[PDB]
């Protein structure tokens, strides 16, 4: 008896059907069908507990996803917001900490910046900043310490103060720092340069060993260093503080553990940005993840964009930590996508992104909200592809889809397995330069399993590049357009195929 998972999604639960109907088809063995109500999560949390207490043995799971739930997840986008009682911007965002086991420490981040100075200071609309953060060590230095680097960048859309941040600028940074009564200070020197949005520091525990990883200092040990395009520099509120500069506060509270809390002064003092901090921490275990030291001293890159490197890093990463085998892509890649009318597709050969970077006319108008705002959204694309759009409309719900039909906008973002794009013959099109990440689906069974029932392996195998983008959009225009049942709509295709 092998238990299928699947989620409360009709591509997942279409997809589900048919493992499960190949093994049924071809093996000996009786096959449970699980739904499991959520995200790609807790099929992942499932296949964990086992087939033995009500989890599941096998579920199909895409690349991109693998990457986060095995790695970890990267450096969130931050959202800034203007704070008009404080004169200031306030934010709050989620930091994952790995652990030495495989779980991850929450950290939730609750941030409110006022200006030191009496003066004006630029109150942003929303936007987003990006980090990516290199921890390591000096091997020539013996004290507690902890190098670091970091590239910031703002974006979210298509002052005297900034003049100070135009060459490389001398950072100074200092802690004093009480978590559960134990004292501590830490000291950092460096370099920032805005226009890159670089940061280059060392930082030194000067009172002996640290009493928290250094991890967890990370957030609180600059944000005035940001790389503010030129089309968003009216956004950048931190810099516009300058000289004077801006008090930032934080509570971090640590899910299942303590809360740090924050208040630290940012300016200059001659021509060195200061960063001067006191923190607080209450009510932390004596051997939970912070106390205890069980942090890896290591955020995880933003991972590969590459299709084969993914399935090969997730391939392995499963193996070793969890047991779990990766089996062969089922062949569709459920991705963000563009996507055109299929007649404008074949009136201009298409296929490829870049061969619709290539035209300034026609609209995005299609894009939601989301697409246009997040960093890693058509920001981001902008940057590889050089886009240039004549104008971009957001259209938020389904109202996107309208309008292409009216040749209002020629081009709309979509996921590239939505059943809407054959409603509306629409064309989706390859990111060649895999800007996007990649979420290619595979069936993934537990190892304990496969070893009781080999012939798994070669069964599910079978379904290897049998299901492209176009196909998997059908079977999804099949339940969620004509209300058909999706295990039917699963057993027509095998039969079609010939695999059943």
């Amino acid at each position: 008896t092998v238990v299928v998972g699947s989620i409360n999604f009709t591509e997942q639960i279409i997809v589900a059907n048919m493992v499960a109907e190949m093994i049924e088809a071809h093996t000996d063995l009786k096959v449970v069908r699980k739904l499991n109500l959520g995200g790609t999560n807790v099929n992942f949390e499932a296949i964990k507990r086992g087939g033995a207490n009500n989890g599941i043995d096998i579920y199909v799971e895409y690349t991109g996803t693998g990457l986060v739930d095995i790695l970890g997840f990267p450096e969130p986008n931050v959202y800034i917001t203007a704070d008009k009682q404080k004169n200031g911007i306030k934010a709050n965002f989620k930091i994952r900490h790995n652990v030495e086991d495989g779980s991850v420490q929450l950290a939730d981040h609750y941030q409110q910046n006022t200006p030191i100075g009496d003066g004006p200071v630029l109150l942003p609309d929303n936007h987003y900043l990006s980090t990516q953060s290199v921890l390591s060590k000096d091997p020539n230095e013996k004290r507690d310490h902890m190098v670091l680097l970091e590239f910031v960048t703002a974006a979210g859309i298509t002052s005297k103060g900034e003049e100070l941040f135009t060459g490389v600028v001398p950072i100074l940074v200092e802690l004093d720092g009480d978590v559960n009564g134990h004292k501590f200070s830490v000291r950092g020197e460096g370099e920032g340069d805005a226009t890159n949005g670089k940061l280059t520091l060392k930082f030194i525990c000067t009172t002996g060993k640290l009493p928290v990883p250094w991890p967890t200092l990370v957030t609180t040990l600059v944000q005035c260093f940001s790389r503010y395009p030129d089309h968003m520099k009216q956004h950048d509120f931190f810099k516009s503080a300058m000289p004077e500069g801006y008090v930032q506060e934080r509570t971090i509270s640590f899910k299942d553990d303590g809360t740090y809390k924050t208040r630290a002064e940012v300016k200059f003092e001659g021509d060195t940005l200061v960063n001067r901090i006191e923190l607080k921490g209450i009510d932390f275990k004596e051997d939970g993840n912070i106390l205890g030291h069980k942090l890896e001293y290591n955020f995880p890159p933003p991972p590969t964009t590459d299709p084969e490197k993914a399935y090969e890093t997730v391939k392995k990463e499963y193996k070793d930590k969890w047991n779990i085998v990766w089996l062969k892509p089922l062949g569709f890649n459920n991705t963000y996508t563009l996507a055109v009318k299929d007649e404008l597709a074949k009136q201009y050969n298409l296929k490829t992104f870049s061969d619709l970077a290539k035209i300034s006319d026609k609209l995005i108008l299609g894009a939601t909200m989301e697409f246009l705002e997040k960093p890693d959204g058509y920001p981001g694309l902008q940057k590889v592809y050089n886009f240039k759009f004549k104008h971009t409309k957001s259209m938020d719900m389904g109202i996107r889809y309208t309008a292409i039909d009216n040749n209002e906008v020629q081009v709309i973002d979509a996921f590239a397995t939505d059943g809407l794009l054959v409603s509306h013959k629409l064309k989706i099109l390859e990111d060649d330069k895999h800007f996007f990440p990649p979420y290619y689906a595979a069936p993934i069974i537990r190892q304990d399993v496969l070893d009781k029932h080999p012939e798994l392996k070669d069964v599910l195998n079978k379904l290897a590049n049998q299901i492209s983008d176009e196909e998997m959009q059908k079977l999804n225009y099949k339940v969620d357009g004509e209300g058909q049942d999706p295990a039917k709509v699963a057993k027509e295709f095998l039969k079609e195929k010939g695999l059943i």
